[PDB]
């Protein structure tokens, strides 16, 4: 097809292009580092709700009428010291004192506070009941300026220190914002945990993988400039859409160790090249082309796995997948530029260094054991697969709560002190936000008629049950427009997990004539989130699925095999999501990694679907890719298996346990979103480097023999011409279908072939005539040029076994080596030849690098460089190399011995 042409001539570019190709790029990834580490304060904490939505409508009008709802956005409970209780007035007036000093010095950050403490007199109930009974506690609540959620959460950051610095720091913060706080703090610390933890371990499995430094730290470069480049990528968008505090360890969680993975593979496949005779211009292109199509296939997978996440309207999911799509094509582009032109100018030189530079066949054998007997690996496997999608069924979903911090977490506990010590002022009403189209105020009757309406349906809450009462106004403040066109009406919920039950039906229940009723609240909100992702979610599957095997069979030529891993992906991915459930939901180690058994959040299980499943398909890609080349390099289905397996066997362990490592930090977060995330990364992961990598893709690509590789779609791959003698002179001695004089004078045509020495052209076209048996006035066509070459080759051939010197070494070399050896008998004559006895002796030995380094010191080389070259690589190779990608075309024709007529 079309993408094998690319990436040989960006084989050759790269090397071309070394110094200014390794410049460019580092300076942009480090630039990009440099803008990207601001990258932090133009984030946001937005985007779990689904902003089409009518909750989210209904939110909108009714902080924009009545004002948000500041009451619950930091909440103080203050207890007096030395056992005094909270009625002790000396102990309120110093109190309360501080308060107003802190609010004092920021009123661009505090509206104030509110609380029993500012009215101790009061026979307000509701007011009277901010403090305890035994006078021991009293809380206050103290609403914070600004108009969206990272301001807000900002203007507590700011107060929050001489907050905490009252009643002599007798104080508890609880509220969305000490909550807020808390959640995004753990970011912060969990990718410092990754700088202490995984970046030493990376090194580690690194140099495990390979034998030296140099090979082992360019991976990581790539990996760090990776990174650099993504946050600097992710700044840029900020600046024109909101970026997730999530989006910044998706980076390094996910972004990070994919790098290293990707680099893993061509450092690798260069090093793989090098260990054959391959020069090092050589070698980073047939690197170049083979690791860079799977890994620049590996990362569009990826992409086409983050892309479907798009279709969700959470601006979250929106956040990561920019994120996750700027990490893996950085690190594709930067695996295929920076790494390889870093090759071509280390060359041999990566493997300098050793363990020691201090300053401060198991693959082989376990992939063919599994063969003969795939079925009895195969059936136990699916088995248990299936059986850890049974704790599926129990998965449930949450909005986010305090529950997502540890336990232990002081900031959970003040809350959750909050709400034992105030049990009733943590509330989430639903709402009926009215609007009239028409633009005059709601009257009192009109509302009657809603409340009438509200108050038909079953089971809202009703303390104080006087139905009239039911269904109060929303509270208005000063930030609210105070439009008599809107009016909204609210009322808690009777056993609260039926809301979506309830919702639908507020909705349900027609509008007074002429409004817009829009059902809102904190359950709504996260009710309508999840109906958007249950909807979104089978679309999102199919797109998945499509696009992802689709671009297997672009990368494989197969039919079968990519949807053979489809279905593999689809099984690690139930599979793992089962264990997440029996992990996160019915809470099974929870106590060992101190997390919360609850219900997970609706947008993260698109995440964890879209992630697992591309790293499922990558890590197919890493390891049926080189099954694959070995197919087409021509092989039974068997070893071919065994081939790609044995080859990839000690990388895909390094490149998992990389991966694992980074996840294995990100597991002791204390967000459980970010718990629950790591932990399907180590999960499919695991199962895909050991379970299906070494057992199940290796058992059934077998049962299909070559029913796996291309079925179908005959044609759809092309036959390609392979490389042969002719071709191989043709680039060295020319192609010429009209008689010529070469540098010696002499008529000669087609490759190399000397008609005659005469002077006369006649007497050529005469000897011409006469050897094509036609009349050609000195024009033959290229069937004839061939069909003359392979007399003259077939003269060649006969001379060499006739000569004693030539014999014994052409008899033992392949068909490659003996038309390179055929074609220094064709430039020297066999005289010319046998007077290589020493390299000669060395090619008969298959010392192939000794005959190389000797042939190279020869006056033939001195000569002819080029063709020499060409001839030498061919015979340290045994591959038509040096020919299918020669540079340029030759100048000087010369006629060759054995001209046979
Ligand atoms: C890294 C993980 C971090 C997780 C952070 C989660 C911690 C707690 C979340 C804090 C949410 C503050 O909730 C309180 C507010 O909720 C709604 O407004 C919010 O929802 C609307 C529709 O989306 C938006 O229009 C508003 O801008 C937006 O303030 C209400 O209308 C407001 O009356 C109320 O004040
Ligand atoms: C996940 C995190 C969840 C955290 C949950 C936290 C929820 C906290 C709820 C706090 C409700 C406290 O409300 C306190 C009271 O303030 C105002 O009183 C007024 O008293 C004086 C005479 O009017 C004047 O100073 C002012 O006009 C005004 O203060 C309202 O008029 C009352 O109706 C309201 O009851
Ligand atoms: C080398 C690998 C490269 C990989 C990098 C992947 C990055 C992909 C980033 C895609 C982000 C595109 O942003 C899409 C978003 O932009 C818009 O802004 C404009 O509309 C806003 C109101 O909507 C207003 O504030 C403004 O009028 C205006 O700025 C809106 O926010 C969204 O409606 C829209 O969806
Ligand atoms: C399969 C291949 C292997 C891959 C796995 C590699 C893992 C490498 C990273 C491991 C670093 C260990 O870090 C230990 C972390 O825990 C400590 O105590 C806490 O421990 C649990 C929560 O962290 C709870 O017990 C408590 O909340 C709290 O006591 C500290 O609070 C943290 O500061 C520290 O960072
Ligand atoms: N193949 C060669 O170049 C051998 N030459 C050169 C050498 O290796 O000394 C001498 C010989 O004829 O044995
Ligand atoms: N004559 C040329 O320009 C090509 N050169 C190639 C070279 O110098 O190595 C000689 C040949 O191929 O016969």
């Amino acid at each position: 097809f079309q993408s094998n042409a690319m990436f040989a001539w960006w084989g050759r570019t790269v090397y071309q292009f070394r110094y200014i190709v390794i410049g460019v790029m580092v300076a942009l990834c480090l630039g990009g580092g440099v803008y990207g580490i601001s990258l932090g304060n133009h984030v946001t904490q937005s985007g779990f709700y689904d902003e089409g939505s009518q909750s989210v409508a209904a939110s909108l009008i009714g902080d924009e009428v009545y004002g948000r709802d500041r009451t619950s956005h930091v909440v103080a409970i203050l207890t007096p010291p030395d056992d005094k209780k909270v009625t002790d007035k000396a102990w309120q007036k110093k109190v309360t004192e501080e308060l107003d000093q802190v609010v004092k010095d920021h009123e661009d950050q505090i509206v104030g506070w509110v609380g029993w403490l500012k009215a101790p007199d009061t026979t307000d109930p509701t007011v009277s009941a901010m403090k305890t009974q035994d006078l021991r506690h009293t809380f206050i609540s103290i609403p914070l300026q600004g108009d969206d959620d990272d301001e807000i959460l900002k203007n507590y950051q700011v107060v929050e220190p001489e907050l905490q610095q009252v009643n002599g720091g007798d104080i508890r913060l609880a509220g969305l914002n000490p909550l807020a706080s808390e959640l995004t703090g753990t970011i912060g610390e969990d990718q410092k945990r990754a700088e202490v933890a995984a970046i030493p371990l990376v090194a580690v499995v690194l140099f495990f993988v390979f034998g030296t430094v140099i090979a082992a730290a360019l991976p990581a470069i790539i990996g760090g400039l990776a990174i650099a480049g993504a946050l600097g990528i992710m700044r840029l968008v900020a600046e024109f859409t909101p970026v997730h505090f999530f989006a910044q360890p998706v980076v390094t969680l996910i972004g990070l160790g994919i790098a290293i993975d990707y680099g893993l593979f061509i450092v690798s496949r260069f090093r793989e090249e090098i260990a054959e005779g391959y020069d090092t211009e050589a070698a980073v292109r047939r690197t170049v082309m083979t690791s860079g199509r799977t890994v620049v296939f590996s990362a569009v997978i990826i992409v086409a796995s983050s892309v479907p996440l798009l279709l969700f309207p959470q601006g979250f999911l929106k956040s990561i997948t920019y994120a996750i799509i700027a990490s893996v094509m950085l690190a594709a582009i930067l695996s295929i530029t920076v790494l390889a032109a870093a090759l071509a100018i280390l060359g041999p030189r990566v493997d300098a260094l050793g363990v020691t530079t201090l300053l401060k066949g198991f693959w082989g054998r376990l992939v063919n054991v599994v063969m003969k007997r795939p079925i009895a690996f195969a059936a136990p496997i699916l088995v248990v697969m299936v059986l850890l999608i049974i704790p599926l069924g129990q998965l449930s979903l949450g909005g986010i709560s305090e529950k997502y911090l540890p336990p232990d977490n002081a900031v959970r506990q003040s809350q959750e002190q909050f709400d034992k010590l105030f049990p009733g002022f943590r509330t989430e009403p639903l709402t009926l936000v009215m609007k009239r189209e028409d633009g005059e105020p709601i009257t009192d009757a009109q509302i009657a008629d809603m409340r009438a309406k509200a108050l038909t349906v079953s089971g809202f809450t009703d303390p104080d049950n006087d139905p009239e009462k039911m269904w109060k106004e929303r509270p208005a403040n000063d930030s609210g427009s105070k439009d008599p066109s809107v009016r909204v009406i609210q009322n808690g919920l009777e056993n609260r997990n039926d809301a979506a039950k309830k919702i639908d039906e507020l909705r349900a229940l027609q509008p007074p004539h002429g409004i817009e009723v829009f059902v809102g609240g904190t359950p709504a909100l996260e009710q309508d989130s999840i109906h958007s992702l249950f909807d979104k979610l089978p679309l999102m599957a199919l797109i998945l699925i499509v696009t992802t095997t689709v671009l297997m069979f672009l990368a494989f030529g197969s039919v079968v095999l990519p949807i053979k891993a489809a279905l593999m992906s689809a099984l690690t991915l139930g599979s793992t999501m089962g264990i997440l459930t029996w992990m996160f939901v019915d809470g099974h180690g929870s106590g060992l990694m101190n997390y919360t058994p609850q219900p997970l959040m609706a947008p993260m299980i698109g995440l964890i679907i879209a992630v697992i499943w591309g790293l499922s398909t990558d890590y197919e890609v890493f390891l049926v890719s080189r099954m694959v080349e070995a197919r087409e390099r021509g092989m039974s289905t068997a070893e071919a298996i065994r081939i790609g397996t044995a080859t990839t066997g000690r990388l895909i362990t390094g490149a998992a346990l990389i991966l694992a490592v980074v996840a294995g930090a990100f597991v002791f977060s204390d967000l459980v979103m970010m718990k629950y995330l790591a932990f399907g990364l180590l999960i499919a992961l695991l199962l895909d480097a050991t379970i299906i990598r070494m057992f199940l893709v290796p058992a059934v690509m077998k049962l299909l023999g070559d029913d796996c590789w291309w079925a179908p779609r005959w044609m759809k791959r092309v036959q390609e011409k392979e490389f042969n003698i002719f071709e191989m002179l043709r680039i060295d001695e020319g192609l010429r279908l009209k008689i010529y004089k070469d540098t010696e004078g002499y008529y000669t045509i087609g490759i190399g072939h000397l008609l005659t020495k005469s002077p006369s052209l006649n007497a050529a076209k005469s000897e011409l005539d006469k050897a094509i048996g036609r009349n050609t006035n000195g024009v033959i066509t290229k069937d004839e040029a061939e069909k003359l070459f392979n007399q003259d080759v077939d003269a060649a051939v006969r001379g060499i076994l006739r000569n004693a010197k030539l014999k014994p070494v052409y008899d033992s070399l392949d068909a490659v080596r003996r038309a390179a050896l055929i074609n220094m008998v064709f430039q020297m004559g066999e005289t010319g030849v046998a007077g290589f006895t020493n390299s000669l002796r060395m090619l008969q030995q298959k010392r192939w690098d000794e005959a190389a380094v000797n042939l190279a010191k020869s006056r033939w080389y001195n000569q002819t460089p080029n063709r020499a070259k060409r001839v030498i690589t061919t015979f340290r190779t045994g591959t038509w190399d040096a020919y299918e990608f020669h540079l340029g075309g030759i100048k000087a024709f010369h006629h060759h011995h054995h001209h046979h007529h």
